[PDB]
């Protein structure tokens, strides 16, 4: 990963109190962000594309790792979903705000050795978030794919953020909202305000956890991801259809169906099958179905383990793929997943994050919150039908990045 480290030349503070959460705020413009993200991806050189490749490996490794900690933490009845790039960026943001021992420990969490007595063995956050942004650019370049990330920095009254830190965050995403609110006096009310505010500026209907945060918190970092996919040549089927959550629970849900030349195969060794449909010239949706429902866990553990070498490329074939229209939501506190990962205080009262503000923040939650949407774009083939729980993943052929991976036990 040499292109992610500080160079020999690289090895050589104004603050502010964020405006009150109440303050009037022009909403996000998802298509103004998208048009800028296109620009970014199209100016990329050969150096840039190599970095993208390198950063993707760190992202994928860390992604699986934390998805496993997610399912050990319990993800909920509906299923689970994770954006490694969103996750990765969040941890890199904190890396950029940290000093040793945290700074090193964080790097070690990203499987990047910290050679003691070596600046050049340190990750360059700025270079990394740049490369990370490239990979996001590559995903969305008819506009069939749309992904928008917005970060909310929610500070306790009085606590001041360093402008340098926020500068660094802009690389990860410009859609960046630092606001101040009383987190101590009524923690439950404060959670309503953060949820109200996010829906007001993004216009996104999302998991709104109502569980308050710690009363002594002075900083809340929250990442919000919103993905929209259009499956071209797929149409919504008449009426609704049964999706068997298990032998004794049905949910009626709208399906979408498409006929195309897709790759498909059955792993007879491990009792599951896979389909690979493209989402544009780059992106690819993977759909894994266990041959039997009581095997979901095992197949999930087995297939989301990092080298993804079971992705076999056979010739495409006529496939009538039918699946539920997806409107997935998921939300979790990164602190919990590390806590399951056994280094509970990695971003814990003991963390050295003295480059975030003019005092060392007490971090109350590091939330990733997801909304994924996959929808309809408008003789004899092989019918593939997802009417029971399955796993999915959006993979990107050029960066090799797993932008999404999760499980669908039930669709709203």
């Amino acid at each position: 990963f040499h292109l992610l480290y500080h160079n020999k030349s690289t090895c050589a503070e104004s603050t502010f109190e964020p405006v009150p959460i109440q303050a009037k705020t022009s909403p996000v413009n998802e298509k103004t962000l998208h048009d800028q993200l296109v620009l970014a991806a199209e100016k990329l050189e050969d150096e840039d594309r190599k970095r993208a490749a390198q950063v993707a490996m760190i992202t994928n490794f860390v992604g699986f790792r934390m998805y496993k900690m997610l399912n050990e933490a319990g993800s909920g009845a509906s299923g689970a979903i994770l954006s490694p790039p969103a996750l990765f960026g969040t941890l890199v943001s904190f890396y950029l705000g940290s000093l040793d021992p945290t700074a090193s420990q964080l790097q070690t969490l990203l499987d990047v050795p910290v050679k003691e007595g070596d600046c050049t063995s340190r990750l360059d956050g700025h270079k990394v978030l740049a490369a990370l942004r490239a990979v996001q650019g590559l995903l969305v370049t008819q506009t069939p794919l749309l992904q928008s990330i917005v970060v909310g920095l929610f500070t306790a009254p009085g606590f001041r953020l360093k402008h340098s830190f926020v500068q660094s965050l802009a690389l990860f995403t410009p859609a960046l909202f630092p606001r101040s609110l009383d987190l101590s006096t009524d923690p439950v009310l404060a959670t309503e305000k953060i949820n109200r505010f996010i829906k007001a500026v993004t216009g996104w209907k999302m998991n709104l956890p109502l569980e308050g945060v710690s009363t002594d918190s002075t900083l809340l970092f929250n990442t919000y991801v919103h993905f929209q996919g259009t499956m071209r040549g797929f149409s919504q089927l008449p009426g609704v259809h049964e999706f068997w959550v298990d032998n004794s629970i049905s949910v009626s849900v709208p399906m979408i169906s498409g006929t195309g030349n897709f790759q498909h195969w059955s792993d007879a060794q491990n009792n599951f099958s896979v389909t690979c449909v493209p989402l544009g010239e780059r992106a690819t949706l993977l759909l894994i179905q266990p041959h039997c429902i009581s095997d979901l866990d095992r197949v999930e553990a087995l297939i989301f383990q990092d080298l993804l070498t079971w992705i076999e490329n056979p010739p495409p074939r006529a496939i009538r793929l039918t699946l539920p229209q997806l409107e997935i939501r998921g939300s979790y506190n990164l602190q919990d997943l590390l806590a399951e990962d056994k280094l509970p205080t990695l971003l814990g009262a003991e963390a050295n994050l003295n480059n975030i503000g003019d005092t060392n923040p007490r971090v109350g939650e590091v939330l990733n919150s997801i909304l994924l949407e996959l929808k309809a774009g408008e003789p004899e083939a092989l019918d593939v039908t997802l009417s029971s729980p399955f796993l999915f993943a959006i993979y990107e052929q050029d960066s090799g990045t797993l932008h999404f991976l999760g499980r669908v036990n039930n669709p709203q």
